[PDB]
């Protein structure tokens, strides 16, 4: 408990392409880099020589592969993959010293799913069976892991942003990865890691919306999404308030919609003109909340691959949503995030690695008194 030195720094990534962990599948073990995704629940790996993949799962080389004789077709808003289901032995080399028999979707056809130039070749969905494809009888990886071994039912993520890196602690918490205290918010329902936001402030100024609008139709903690997505109505209010706060410079309208970048001369980004963003989350106790606060360092994302420009360019990474709030890497890179499945709660603490400056830091503060927090959930 509290110290897992072998798992620290077991994540890597490149800006814009997400965080992955090394895993091995099959016997003899095949090593693959696997995107860590708390917003889905299938373990699905490339299994055919797609041109974007550095490597892929070759089932014929595995003596322990067992075919389930069942296909799965999985469309997303943008991507799709289709694959064949089976089980095989899986380990995490920088992980607990255990091997489990897990479900694996061997992806045989995909579109807009893999990223050209990325170093991962499959996804590890860490959310619950309720959103597994094709249905909830396909047991997710973490469920199998906890069933089959003595690993405690919790994991924790420290995503360190910009090469990016971080730690996924499987079965526990490493107190070196955060400062101050953890504050916990309840998992409202076990499908996505669904939470309830009860108040939103921009530079300490409350948006004063009906708090149900913050969770319309849900709010989730999602390591497989870059941005902070906000329900459209809330996005509209948030942007207006952020524009107002930063209005000491004028940026094209398109910037705020993520339709264009903004660039400054190297090392001169005016961080100070941009506001902090605070989300108050439902706490553990009736009428009690806490707040997490992020900086423009989290929500202005560096864009490196800009052959059009000499300068430091940034994308605004808060965006409007039709799927509810998504606390993606923009929120997670500020904090150490504990997915305490055993107690159905998510903890937040200020991350020891988050990017900040000499004036401001990400913050997790409590308690606050917030009434009618149960009304904030959308049904
Ligand atoms: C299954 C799915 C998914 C995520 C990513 N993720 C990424 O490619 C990515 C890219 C950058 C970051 C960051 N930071 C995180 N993830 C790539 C393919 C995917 F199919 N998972 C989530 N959560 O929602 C979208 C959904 F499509
Ligand atoms: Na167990
Ligand atoms: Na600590």
């Amino acid at each position: 408990r509290g110290s897992f030195v072998e798992m620290v720094d077991n994540l890597r990534g490149k800006s814009g392409q997400g965080y992955y962990v090394e895993m091995t599948v099959g016997s003899p073990p095949q090593t693959l880099n696997i995107l860590v995704d708390t917003g889905s629940s299938n373990f699905a790996v490339g299994a055919a020589p797609h041109p974007f993949l550095h490597r892929y799962y070759q089932r014929q080389l595995s003596s322990t592969y067992r075919d389930l004789r069942k296909g799965v077709y999985v469309p997303y808003t943008q991507g799709k993959w289709e694959g064949e289901l089976g089980t095989d032995l899986v380990s995490i080399p920088h992980g607990p010293n255990v091997t489990v028999r897990a479900n694996i979707a061997a992806i045989t056809e995909s579109d807009k799913f893999f990223i050209n130039g990325s170093n991962w070749e499959g996804i590890l969905g860490l959310a619950y069976a309720e959103i597994a494809r094709p249905d909830d009888s396909l047991e997710p990886f973490f469920d199998s892991l906890v069933k089959q071994t003595h690993v405690p039912n919790l994991f924790s993520l420290q995503l360190c942003g910009a090469s990016v890196g971080g730690s996924m602690i499987i079965g526990g918490i490493d107190h070196s990865l955060y400062t101050g205290s953890l504050w916990y918010t309840p998992i409202r329902r076990e499908w996505y890691y669904e939470v309830i936001i009860v108040r939103v402030e921009i530079n300490g100024q409350d948006l004063k919306m009906d708090c149900k609008e913050y969770n319309y139709d849900k709010s989730i903690v999602d390591s497989g999404t870059t941005n902070l997505r906000l329900p459209k109505k809330v996005f509209e209010a948030a942007v207006a308030s952020i524009k107002a706060a930063s209005s000491t410079e004028k940026f094209p309208d398109g910037f705020w919609l993520g339709e264009q970048l903004v660039c400054w001369q190297a090392g001169t980004t005016p961080w100070n003109i941009f506001p902090v963003i605070s989300l108050y989350l439902m706490g553990e106790v009736t009428n009690q909340s806490f707040r997490i606060t992020i900086l423009p360092q989290q929500y202005l994302r560096p864009v490196e691959d800009v052959a059009t420009s000499q300068d430091d360019c940034y994308k605004f990474a808060i965006s409007q949503s039709s799927t509810g709030t998504v606390m993606g890497a923009v929120i997670m890179e500020g904090f150490y995030v504990v997915f305490d499945r055993a107690r159905k709660r998510i903890g937040f603490a200020v991350s020891a690695c988050h990017v900040h400056d000499e004036f401001r830091t990400a913050a997790v503060e409590g308690p606050f008194v917030t009434l009618d927090m149960e009304d904030c959930g959308y049904n």
